């Protein structure tokens, strides 16, 4: 049990604490590409938590550094000055597969911004929004999921990531309402006539659940889209990819059987994972 295991086990840890069904899925990998997932999204949930540390963008500014550090000189040791496990295992990642490092670097712009949030004007907004937060990690996995990366490869991986983000913001509306976010674009709750406070305080309505299931149907349609494209990820990758997706998928049902609540998160059973995962493998 080396110091570097101690580093891994310590981004496990993480991504066990802050996405069960991530976890469920991704910890199937061989033990070299799980190892690198966990590094990965232990960064990104870090600059994800970064802002609330003191209160301002100290803490997300060494994370940057400490990146910077890594993509200009992967073999050299360095003194880092954000979380120092998390970047070790990071820079030993980077010694072994090809990073997109201006993924992680409009991750960390999105995450500037979103401290002077303002809601999205239109849907476009909304879905670049998605890219910077989710579609970039997309990015950042994608040769740790494929052999071979080519554009399309990327293409698939990106689309899954935003696509995943919207069924977040799908799942979380109410607790995001709490903290003074709304995701949904102005365009589409003037269209929709709907109002978020007004449904917070009042109750679903049938604006409110026809605004939603719009937003639903284009995760959905993108999900079976990377379905088709499935492909591009290695063998072994593949039916993991598509356990996180059906997940995520199930997600979207759960709001529904609970009557779209924006009063509480709701979930997939583990045990319900672990059925779609027989679901699936049976037919690996
Ligand atoms: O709970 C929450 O608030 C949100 C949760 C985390 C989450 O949904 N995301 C969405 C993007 N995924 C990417 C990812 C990063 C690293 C490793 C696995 C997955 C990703 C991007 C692109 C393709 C796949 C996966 C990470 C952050 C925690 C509870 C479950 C949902
Ligand atoms: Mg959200």
């Amino acid at each position: 049990m080396t110091m570097m295991d101690m580093n891994f086990k310590y981004c496990h840890k993480i991504m066990k604490k802050h996405s069960k069904s991530f976890s469920y899925a991704f910890d199937l990998l061989p033990e070299d590409q799980r190892k690198a997932v966990w590094a990965i999204y232990a960064v990104c949930r870090k600059i994800d938590d970064s802002i609330d540390v003191y209160g301002d963008i100290q803490f997300l500014n060494q994370i940057k550094e400490d990146i910077q550090s890594i993509e200009k000189y992967p073999y050299e040791y360095h003194h880092f000055q954000s979380d120092r496990r998390i970047m070790m295992a990071l820079q030993h990642v980077a010694q072994h597969k090809n990073i997109a490092f201006q993924s992680f670097y409009n991750l960390i712009d999105t995450v500037y911004k979103d401290q002077h949030f303002t809601m999205f004007e239109t849907d476009a907004e909304l879905f670049g929004y998605c890219y910077g937060v989710a579609g970039t990690v997309g990015e950042v996995l994608t040769p740790i999921l494929s052999d071979h990366e080519t554009h399309q490869t990327y293409d698939v991986a990106r689309r899954l990531g935003e696509s995943l983000q919207l069924i977040n913001i799908l799942r979380d509306v109410g607790e995001d309402f709490e903290n003074e976010r709304i995701y949904f674009s102005k365009q589409r709750l003037k269209q929709y006539e709907v109002d978020i406070a007004e449904v917070y305080q009042n109750g679903v309505n049938n604006h409110y659940i026809d605004l939603w299931e719009y937003y639903a149907a284009i995760a959905e349609k993108d999900f079976r889209d990377v379905m088709d494209q499935i492909k591009v990820f290695s063998i072994e990758a593949q039916p993991i990819i598509e356990l996180a997706a059906r997940i995520y998928i199930e997600i979207l049902d759960e709001v529904r059987q609970a009557n779209y609540t924006l009063h509480e998160r709701v979930f997939v059973e583990k045990r319900k994972k672990a059925k779609l995962f027989h679901e699936i493998n049976s037919k690996y």
